[PDB]
């Protein structure tokens, strides 16, 4: 049927309409690239106003997300997978930081069922128990999993097949060619290819060296990256 | 209002991920958040113009017109009247979001957000008007309304009573955060560890902090070359890594 299949565990399946309603996300779950699935810990409660949260062992300030309502979800997200090899990711700051490396790998995978944690989080031994991999969009602090998720769902969507380097992005420019006595390079108005791709490949490797000389450091360039980057650096203020 | 939140997006309506649930929703309930959303397709030269067009040179996709995200920034600039603004440019080139520069954000009386999408916006926009070029992580998105929505979720939690805890969570002491425990007192026959259970307030707090040291360790460890450890946080972590086990 899809190539990927996702469900994601939250209270807050309304907010899921950001990726499900626009972009890619929203294109791949209309040409059927993309299954998209929510499971509300809220609606596998068997109580009061559905609560999911409980007071954290050792007291602490705010709460902890209980393990009954998460079982829930899970179970039935896992059941909804079918014969789908699904991957089990919980969304959260102690995880490995995602990085385009990671989000390729991510692709690869057939089902992904993602657990957006609210307050505190989740009980760890739910995590022990249920959790495949623990994953980080940064290292910042969010109220809860649910963008973290979107997040990773959006940038893995875009390298499925049909969907649409270790550098940073040349600038872009557009219409008009001159706007407030700003011009646009004469390089990208000449039809050359050729000078043109050299000229975006140099500015990449200029704003990376400039602003993440870190990228530089992990990969190795070409002996024409190295004369470009190099030609860039001595003709600079 | 304590923040006052401008987001220049092609797509305003899906900031109601937002604004209509989770602790952003009730700081702006609550009067600690004001967020405004300008749509630049409404600030074209006219209505037959698209806010997006075809990159010079060529290559793939398209490219996000300066006009049009002028108009628009023009408008939230206004809105935000005495207040001093900050306008951010969502972009992977940009200084790496940290829970630093969070604190950093947060202390902002006004912040105008653009979100690109396409290929980008127009490099000749970026040099005139953008203040500051954050990246949420080395990843690439379609566009920079995800961005735009982590930035402001982590900078509302650091506002005064929109709450877990902001001087607690993980990165603040340079750490990452303890295993968090509820009922039951066991589960999948796993129990609860003592200390939470009878332990006096000292024993939790070691407890926690060495738990927080050790899958900073463990996971992180490139966060302790930075934040340098204490004697006691070399026991406490020196004992983490032999009980490990
Ligand atoms: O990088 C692209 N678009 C960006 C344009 C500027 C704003 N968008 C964005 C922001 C981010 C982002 C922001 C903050 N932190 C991490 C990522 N990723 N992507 C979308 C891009 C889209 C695209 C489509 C086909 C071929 C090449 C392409 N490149
Ligand atoms: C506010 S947090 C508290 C997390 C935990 N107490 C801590 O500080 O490490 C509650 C939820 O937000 C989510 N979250 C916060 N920051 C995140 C990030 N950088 N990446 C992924 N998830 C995040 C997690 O799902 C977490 O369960």
């Amino acid at each position: 049927q899809s190539m990927l299949w996702v469900g994601v565990v939250s209270i807050f399946p309304e907010m899921f309409r950001a990726i499900s309603d626009y972009g890619i996300t929203s294109r791949a779950v209309k040409q059927g690239l993309l299954t998209l699935t929510c499971w509300n810990p809220r609606v596998y409660t068997e109580d009061r106003h559905q609560t999911v949260d409980d007071r954290p062992f050792g007291g602490g300030p705010g709460m902890v997300m209980k393990i009954k309502p998460l079982e829930g979800a899970l179970a039935d997200a896992r059941q909804a997978a079918g014969g789908r090899k699904a991957k089990v990711i919980y969304l959260s700051p102690q995880g490995r930081q995602l990085t385009q490396a990671g989000v390729r790998e991510l692709a690869e995978e057939e089902a992904l069922i993602l657990i957006a944690g609210r307050y505190e989080g989740i009980d760890e031994r739910f995590i022990e128990e249920h959790v495949d991999e623990e994953w980080s969009i940064g290292d910042y602090v969010l109220s809860g999993g649910e963008l973290p998720a979107m997040v990773l769902v959006d940038a893995v969507t875009r390298l499925l097949p049909g969907a649409l380097d270790g550098l940073l992005d040349c600038p872009h420019y557009t219409r008009p060619e001159v706007y407030a006595d700003k011009r646009v390079p004469e390089v990208l108005l000449s039809g050359n290819h050729e000078h043109i791709r050299r000229w975006r490949l140099q500015q990449a490797l200029g704003r990376t060296w400039e602003r993440r000389a870190d990228l530089l450091d992990s990969r190795s360039l070409s002996g024409e990256e190295q004369k470009l980057l190099a030609e860039y650096i001595r003709q600079r203020d």
